This record gives structure tokens, C-alpha cells and sequence, in this order.
RNA sequence: UUAAGUGAAUAAGGGCGCACGGUGGAUGCCUUGGCACUAGGAGCCGAUGAAGGACGGGACUAACACCGAUAUGCUUUGGGG
């Protein structure tokens, strides 16, 4: 959800957000060559990827 | 039978009236926009980068809207069920 996301610190933050990037080029691919049943994972991902920054963004400042 | 005299009707096509269609959108009714004002708010925006724009963002994306690499959306505080 959204409340799981105040735990951690900021390292667990970034492992995230790379992680997050790497499936993000992952469902790009297999996308362009007739997959993926579940297509709508490819909000779920941005927007987590957006929350996760702004989160950061009101600690640090 | 001869002779003299009289002489109707038919339409290649056209006129008039009637009856039935075809093209064309007047007229009848109607409003999804306008016009002129009344009362009240409001009367500036900008080097923290303006007005206005180009390019992009969706499973499909040609356009219009909204958005901006956090891109058809992020956080929080109230409404709603």
C-alpha cells in the first residue's frame, strides 16, 4: 500500500527504486513480443516508483 | 352500273386537366450556443524564468481534452458511501 513504505530507511529506498526499474524494463520487453497477461502491473510499477520518491522527497527536506 | 354532290374515324408527335412518384430543402415545431444588462468578488503576471507554444504520456492512439521523464498522474486535510 503506501504505509509500508515509511518503514524502511533510506537504503532500503533505493533497493527498492532499482528493483522496481529493473521489472519496469523487464514487462517493456516481453511487452513488444506478444506476452504478458496481466498488462495492467505497468501502472502499479510507475506509480509505486512515484510514491516511493515523494516520500523520500518530504524526509529529506 | 354510271353521274353529280356531301363526307365521318384512326396521331410519328404535341396541348389542357386530373392522378402518382423523383430530385431540393422552404416552411411548422425544437435547443446543445449567443446578445444586452443587474448585484457581488476581483483588478495584474514576471530572473524562484512569465504570456504563448513545440515535443511527449494510455493495451490499442489519428484528433480534442488533462498531465509532464514522479507524464490519463504523487502526498495530506475535510466532504461522500
Amino acid at each position: 500500500k503506501v504505509k509500508e513504505i515509511r518503514e524502511l530507511t533510506t537504503a532500503e529506498m533505493l533497493d527498492k527504486e532499482k528493483q522496481l526499474k529493473e521489472e519496469l524494463f523487464n514487462l517493456r520487453f516481453q511487452l513488444a513480443t506478444g506476452q504478458l497477461e496481466n498488462t495492467a502491473r505497468i501502472k502499479e510499477v510507475r506509480q509505486s516508483i512515484a510514491r516511493i520518491k515523494t516520500v523520500l522527497r518530504e524526509q529529506a527536506n
